[PDB]
């Protein structure tokens, strides 16, 4: 009994955070790379988390499996492909998947991620591989999928390249640029590489989303919006702590990419306090309900819907409304955007 058994739109999910334990297991064995377990079940209990940790502590879960995927062409395309499939089954009609092309490369990247031996999978090659998998997947499960390339807070040296990859693969799945990573890295929002990359995104008409305010303060959100010119705020829960800023974002109709389950599991949200999404729903704000990293949170899109339904009083009417807003707030070109809205309204009848 799903919380909302109707078409959905997801704008916030990490491809490298939405991998099948069976695929991880498969490639570790296949490449002879170690994993903290050799059973999907125990693989899930190590990578997985059922209790709040922290953002820095949550991010380390990737260390367990990224090494078996990164640098492997077969694996990069496969996870991209199986991702669409996972989305198709969850009832998602349109989705934007994000990831760092750099963290999956083993050539032309410095610092080499995961202590990898050089190879031929360049960062560009990664975008191409994911595009291919995503495309083959759309085709096969019939849902529309786009992608978003992440700048990493800790590695601004990579940012300007990410912008280039967005320019090159514009709408050839790549519809936007994100800034992900450890939001606690003081000043990461302001590092030159990042700033210069967004400045060029603005100048070259490349869409922009920025993770901010999940654990950072209103100023991190203020900087994303004002300095980085972000078009959407990834999560942004802490924005409501600055009534003035909140109201100005509410006025611009800023889209907040919300991830309920994720906010609890990363300790971003104090379970004793009311979720910022309650305030969002109440203020009729522009916001989507997203999954973020389902492999690590051991969840599905329904997990976040059941959470809001059961615990936050969300109705089918709010569910329909938030998704219509997610559609309007997507980085799809006008025509495809209209086509998306058309489908949702058709099905919401
Ligand atoms: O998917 C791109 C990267 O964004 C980061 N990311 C994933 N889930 C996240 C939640 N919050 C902040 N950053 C996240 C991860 O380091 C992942 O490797
Ligand atoms: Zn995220």
């Amino acid at each position: 009994t799903p919380a909302f058994n109707k078409p959905k739109v997801e704008l916030h999910v990490h491809l490298d955070g939405a991998i099948k334990p069976e695929t991880i297991l498969y490639f570790g064995k296949k490449r002879g790379i170690a994993l903290p377990a050799d059973t999907v079940e125990e693989l899930r209990n190590i990578i997985g988390m059922d209790k709040p940790l922290s953002l820095p502590g949550f991010l380390a879960k990737f260390d367990y499996y990224m090494p078996v995927i990164a640098g492997c062409r077969e694996a990069i395309k496969r996870i991209a492909y199986e991702f669409v499939e996972m989305k198709a089954k969850e009832g998602v009609v349109y989705v934007e998947v994000r990831y760092s092309p750099h963290l999956l490369a083993n050539s032309k990247v410095d610092p080499m991620p995961w202590n990898q031996t050089e190879g031929d999978v360049t960062p560009d090659d990664v975008v191409d591989l994911v595009n291919q998998g995503l495309q083959e997947g759309e085709q096969a499960f019939g849902i529309k999928v786009r992608s978003i390339l992440c700048c990493m807070r800790h590695q601004p040296s990579w940012s300007l390249e990410v912008l280039e990859l967005c320019k090159k693969y514009n709408q050839k799945t790549v519809v936007a640029m994100d800034l992900a990573g450890d939001e606690t890295i003081e000043g990461s929002s302001l590092f030159p590489g990042h700033v210069e990359a967004y400045e060029g995104a603005v100048k070259n008409g490349i869409h922009r989303t920025v993770h901010a305010g999940e654990v950072g303060s209103p100023e991190v959100v203020r900087e994303a919006v004002d300095i980085l010119k972000t078009e959407r705020v990834g999560e942004g829960y802490h924005t409501i702590e600055d009534e003035a800023l909140y109201n100005r974002l509410l006025k611009e109709n800023m889209h907040f990419e919300v991830c309920p389950w994720s906010s609890y599991l990363t300790g971003a949200w104090d379970p004793k306090t009311t979720h910022a999404v309650v305030r969002f729903k109440n203020d009729k704000a522009n916001y989507s309900l997203n999954t973020d990293d389902p492999l690590i949170f051991k969840s599905t899109l329904d997990t976040d819907y059941q959470m809001t339904k059961k615990d936050m009083g969300f109705t089918e009417e709010e569910f329909k409304r938030l998704n219509i807003n997610a559609a309007k707030s997507s980085f799809l070109p006008e025509e495809e955007k209209k086509e998306l809205l058309e489908r949702l309204y058709r099905e919401y009848q």
